[PDB]
């Protein structure tokens, strides 16, 4: 993509690719407030999510994520 996916972990603030690709990957994944935290944690500090190489790794981690029950108002 517009990234180097396997080139450079460095990728400038157009990254903002993940966010587009991740979310029509899994679909609304939007969470909880309550979970909003968790999401910044599994966006910002795991290299899934930070390097664009790792989409599917990132999306499946975060799909976990915003369907139990910290992001999921529903008991699962």
């Amino acid at each position: 993509g517009p990234s180097p996916e396997q080139r450079v972990e460095i990728v400038p603030r157009d990254l903002r690719m993940k966010d587009k690709f991740l979310k029509h990957l899994t679909g609304p994944l939007y969470f909880s407030p309550k979970c909003s935290k968790h999401f910044h944690r599994l966006y910002h500090n795991t290299r899934d999510c930070t390097i664009p190489a790792y989409y599917k790794r990132c999306a499946r981690l975060l799909t976990r994520l915003a369907v139990s029950p910290v992001c999921m108002e529903d008991k699962q």
